[PDB]
């Protein structure tokens, strides 16, 4: 699992569950190409995004759609949503946690990087 | 005046200065067409992006080169960027304060919105 | 002056108003000593806490009474307070702006050192 | 474990390994009696801490020692340490993380109950 997305309620302190993400890869003609999707899970993850061959250098951006989070819960949200734009390495893998921790104005996006 | 970005650098406890600020508008369209840039100030601010009147309803992004803030202190950051993507002026036009906080593998975006 | 705290509501995106903050000074000794408080205005900031002959060197303690703001708003919050805890002025007077931004299960507390 | 920290280094990306952690139970002349403590694992996580019945309601205090951890990286700490306080509920138990993000000169903590 080179890549993993977990989402957190600031608002409720829970995971976010069911926040869908999607994960795009730059392509060379600088046009995000979707490349995965999930919805967290219970425990405000989402696994399974990709795989060691799969997941390659390159940009990637995960989008996080926080606004239809926010909407569910009837709480007016600020962002359309929280979008993480990274290059995953050099140098190698290296696994992503990509935290996302929400408030309806503010949320911050962490990489936690190992190995 | 109604959108103003201030960056701060978690790591040092200071304005994020010099950070390169690109705002863009959805377009018709579905389009980024580009709405406005600039630096933030020895404040981390930046002021004087667009006007009320320019400033109208739409889904704006606010992209915060935080990367080359990162680069040009030696740091080899995790994101590409900052990205604050919002509906603005949707009930009315408001003032946005656009907050970046900043460190090397996180930053968080804050919005202060009021009225005018 | 030197000391500065200004909190932010990650809920609405707007300055937490009214929102009383003790600060206390470290003695000899190792007891907290009350050394300002204070409520924060419709700008979400509190100014005027200290002033620099009096903001001497110490470990003081920012203690935000965050509870009390969202319990105002029906929130029953997880945190009672958001603490800061710093040493200050070690090595020469500087400002020091303290930022909190409020959800009800979490905070986090920014400091913006300058100098003078 | 009804009591969880997890610690996160916003600067490295990684988890904050080896972070002392405090937790305190307020007495009933309101001073902070000593509770638990560790360190954060490799994974920046403390698990542990407390049990079920020990952990009864009342309002504890978890003291990160955020600047020792800091210092052993080589880079100026503003806060002397992350504490968070809060009452453990009403309405029962209910697992607690503490989970905290850490940088020099910021910090946020988030409180993920569940159950």
């Amino acid at each position: 699992c080179p890549l993993m997305v977990k989402v957190l309620d600031a608002v409720r302190g829970s995971p976010a569950i069911n926040v869908a993400v999607h994960v795009f890869r730059k392509a060379a003609d600088d046009t995000w190409e979707p490349f995965a999707s999930g919805k967290t899970s219970e425990s405000g993850e989402l696994h399974g995004l990709t795989t060691e061959e799969e997941f390659v250098e390159g940009i990637y951006k995960v989008e996080i759609d926080t606004k239809s989070y926010w909407k569910a819960l009837g709480i007016s949200p600020f962002h359309e949503h929280a979008e993480v734009v990274f290059t995953a390495n050099d140098s190698g893998p290296r696994r992503y946690t990509i935290a996302a921790l929400l408030s309806p104005y503010s949320y911050s996006t962490t990489a936690v990087v190992t190995n």
